[PDB]
């Protein structure tokens, strides 16, 4: 008695950047039962059943995908299988996709998702298993089965030790000891970041290459930092390798470009605005070896179009796609702190002056010297103003002041650290009515103006503070809080919630390619010299600037509504379906944020009462303790003693945990992402560094000011080199893949067998496209028009769910994919 069953898998060769070798006794499949146990009550094993031919004779397939026939021989001893063991015999390894068992069960028709690499058999400590998709909690697990999913959970871990190779599926912690490279030089050392309450910092994925031979602490360099090899993502079509795109650039691109500016083949410095237009324009003209060297990459060719030989022409941003110069206005200026790229700092503000908490004996007086009679706010008074929740300030003074002597030491490097004072007008537009611009150890306000040197001196201010805000959205609001905090989550869970547990399928799907990006941005993007200390500000102060700032990182006040609340945005308000009032009603990435927020809360609460009924089941899942254990307690250690940490002894408790995680891996960071180029793809509007400070009356840096403005500011903002160095990279991560999961989509529909959980998620995909709509109209709402269009006629579609793949300025990914 037979049951028939198909085999679809990739080989190798479709996915990177002969069929009937297949054939034979070169796979084998054994399956496992469910139901039927050995002596020492492990589900039987069937006999090694090999592939037995091809199945050109199936529809469903797609592309790259190949189906295999195999008849297992399963008698009535057996039982019903839930399990399967396989071995590759080949000396290469393929891409198993799935098994489909036909007619044998209750069910009938018994499905594996699998979405494995499998090695040749000899690489494996222990053989490769599979699990049917059915959803066990662990106390529900099929006894039969229980060991395995145990044994399987030990073998992810690992024992701590060794060298990880490609094909190891290991994970575990480490800290960010492997940015530095002072077996190259001094100058490269770095401080590890993590595991002290100097530097604490969230862990990172363990590679285990071992020391450097001048530090012990760091680890060595590596042309290749591992991630267990399913992270790893293939695809079909080399174009969606975006990840290695910015290995590309730092590895080949970067000394290319710094040939051509060592051999004065172009100008070593922008000139006018124009001359930054150009570059999307008629291009920039280059040597014929530097481009040579670039239009032959996979990924880095797909930035810039070219003529072969001399051009190199940018993608026109979304930002002057309407008006070349909208961006130079105080009314955008102020709307990107609320519908930009970095929408999510400006803080309300309850009492003026504004204060600092900094340690007067280091740094001074810290009270605000901002006025309140200077400021004009539209005929109000400040006590009317603060009293109507009309003021509102960016406040990065705090954050950069301790780092401001440091920075300001370095050779091309001068900031201050700013406040910007901000009124909300009776129309709902911000307005912009002071800056504060100060340093360590003058410290001044400057005050809007629209002519005279008065003017230059105002613009010049709002660069400052745009340097700052640039530096924080790449390194807090983007890279710690959505990459490196989400890493440790995805550690722990593959190492104790089995791919069984119906916690592993909710969360995992917003998992996809996040340790993968983050291993080779650890590689190329933040590691010492790499494109971001080379093109920011702080230079080799840029990463630990960022553990600074997780001393104060809070996971619950992650949740969108306790953030626009702790951010004085909001107010509490059980009068409304969100629960909080916006204190600026047309805030887009707020307003939109919470419709996504809410549809994310009706999945979650609707899928975890599928498993668990009462506090007492979430107490009791041993695999569920263990997980939330350890990813508080090693993957975010060094804030491990905080009282926030929610305990996960509640229905309520896992509900939030959960909403949480899936927040920032899809729509925050999406928020945050996927603006970066057309907002910052104008090095005018979105600055990565100042160069000087202002120019003092009496000098000639000063006449320039008076008779060239536009040669003062470039003066001061990213030169040219960095310049196309960093728009090539946010160029990057704005992109979709044509690959890319999406918020409400799933890589496969038979993902677990329980009807109940598909229709909750088929629901939950039908409310994403509802909000899709209820978004388009308020884009198309015109008394909306001045925070979600503002003056650059850019509609704020970033939290429309679903994209068609490239720059397009809108799609959630499920997960932090680039
Ligand atoms: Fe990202």
């Amino acid at each position: 008695h037979k049951i028939k069953g198909t085999v679809v898998l990739m080989p190798k060769n479709e996915l990177e950047v002969n069929l009937n070798a297949f054939l034979g006794r070169s796979v084998s499949l054994q399956l496992i039962s469910a139901t039927k146990a050995d002596a020492h009550g492990k589900g039987k094993v069937g006999k090694d059943t090999f592939l037995e031919g091809i199945n050109t004779s199936l529809p469903t397939l797609g592309a790259g995908e190949s189906a295999f026939n195999i008849h297992f021989e399963w008698d009535g001893s057996m039982g019903i299988p839930g399990a399967f063991y396989i071995k590759n015999y080949m000396q290469v390894e393929f891409f198993l996709k799935s098994l489909t068992l036909e007619a044998i069960s209750n069910q009938g028709t018994i499905r594996f998702v699998c979405n494995s690499w499998v090695y040749n058999t000899k690489l494996y400590k222990s053989v490769r298993i599979f699990f049917a998709n059915h959803t066990y909690v662990p106390s529900e697990t099929p006894a039969p089965l229980v060991e395995y999913r145990e044994e399987e959970l030990k073998s992810l871990r690992g024992n701590g030790t060794g060298e990880r190779k490609e094909y190891d599926r290991i994970y575990d912690y480490d800290v960010y000891n492997d940015l530095g490279n002072p077996d190259k030089s001094e100058k490269l050392a770095r401080p590890v970041l993590g595991g002290s309450s100097t530097f604490p910092y969230p862990r990172r994925g363990r590679t285990g290459r071992g020391p450097t031979v001048t530090d012990p602490n760091t680890e060595k360099q590596g042309e290749v930092f591992y991630v267990p090899r399913d992270e790893n993502l293939g695809h079909l079509k080399s174009k969606d390798a975006l990840e290695i795109g910015t290995k590309s650039l730092s590895q080949i691109v970067q000394p290319a470009f710094e040939s051509a500016f060592d051999l004065k083949s172009t100008p070593i410095e922008f000139h006018s605005f124009q001359d930054v237009h150009d570059l999307y324009e008629g291009g920039i003209k280059l040597p014929r070896d530097v481009i040579s060297t670039i239009i032959p990459l996979p990924v880095i060719k797909e930035l810039y179009r070219t003529d072969g030989q001399h051009i190199l022409k940018f993608p026109q941003p979304h930002v002057v796609q309407v008006s070349q110069s909208a961006w130079m206005t105080d009314e955008e200026f102020a709307r990107e702190m609320i519908a930009g790229v970095n929408p999510c700092v400006i803080r309300g503000l309850e009492e003026f002056p504004p204060k600092s908490n900094l340690d007067p004996a280091i740094y001074g007086d810290q009270s605000s010297k901002i006025t309140a009679d200077s400021l004009d706010l539209d005929g109000y008074t400040m006590d009317e103003a603060l009293g109507s929740r009309r003021l509102f300030m960016l406040d990065y003074h705090d954050i950069f002041m301790p780092y401001v002597r440091q920075i300001n030491q370095l050779n091309s490097a001068k900031t201050y650290a700013t406040r910007t004072i901000l009124f909300l007008r009776e129309d709902g537009t911000l307005k912009p009515v002071a800056i504060e611009l100060s340093l360590p150890h003058v410290s001044q306000v400057v005050l809007p103006a629209k002519e005279g040197v008065e003017s230059t001196i105002w613009l010049l201010a709002k660069a400052y503070v745009i340097v700052n805000d640039s530096c924080y959205h790449q390194l807090m609001s983007h890279w710690l809080n959505t990459h490196a905090a989400m890493e440790p989550f995805v550690i722990a869970t593959h190492r104790h919630l089995s791919v069984l547990h119906p916690i592993y399928k909710l969360l995992t799907p917003h998992y996809r390619n996040n340790m993968n990006i983050n291993a080779l941005a650890r590689q190329s993007l933040i590691n010492a010299n790499g494109a971001i200390e080379t093109t920011f500000l702080p230079s080799k102060y840029s990463v630990e600037m960022s553990s600074a700032v997780y001393k104060n990182w809070v996971f619950t006040d992650q949740a969108l509504p306790a953030d626009l609340i702790k951010r004085g945005v909001a107010i509490k308000d059980p009068s409304t379906p969100h629960g909080v009032r916006l204190l600026i009603e047309d805030y887009p990435y707020a307003a939109d944020g919470l419709e996504i927020w809410a549809a994310i809360k009706t999945w979650v609460q609707e899928y975890v009462p599928l498993y668990y009924a009462r506090d007492d089941d979430v107490k009791n899942d041993s695999e569920l303790q263990h997980w939330w254990k350890e990813a508080v307690e090693k993957g975010h250690g060094d804030l491990k003693d905080k009282p926030w940490w929610p305990k996960l002894q509640t229905l309520e408790d896992l509900v939030e945990v959960c909403l949480i995680i899936i927040w920032i891996a899809s729509a925050l960071h999406a928020a945050v992402n996927f603006g970066q180029y057309p907002y910052g793809g104008l090095i005018m509007n979105r600055p990565t560094a100042s160069r000087r400070l202002l120019p003092e009356k009496g000098t000639p840096e000063y006449e320039e000011m008076i008779n060239n403005h536009e040669k003062a500011y470039l003066r001061t903002i990213t030169s040219k080199l960095p310049t196309l160095i960093s728009l090539s990279v946010i160029e990057i991560l704005s992109t979709h893949a044509s690959d890319e999961v999406y918020l409400g989509q799933r890589d496969n529909p038979h993902w677990t067998s329980d009807s109940k959980a598909l229709q909750a998620f088929q629901k939950f995909g039908n409310k994403l496209k509802e909000i899709e709509e209820k978004l388009v109209r308020r884009n198309n709402d015109p008394s909306l028009q001045g925070n979600r269009l503002g003056p650059v006629q850019l509609p704020y579609t970033l939290l429309y769910p679903s994209s068609e793949e490239g720059l397009t300025f809108r799609g959630i990914p499920n997960s932090i994919s680039i």
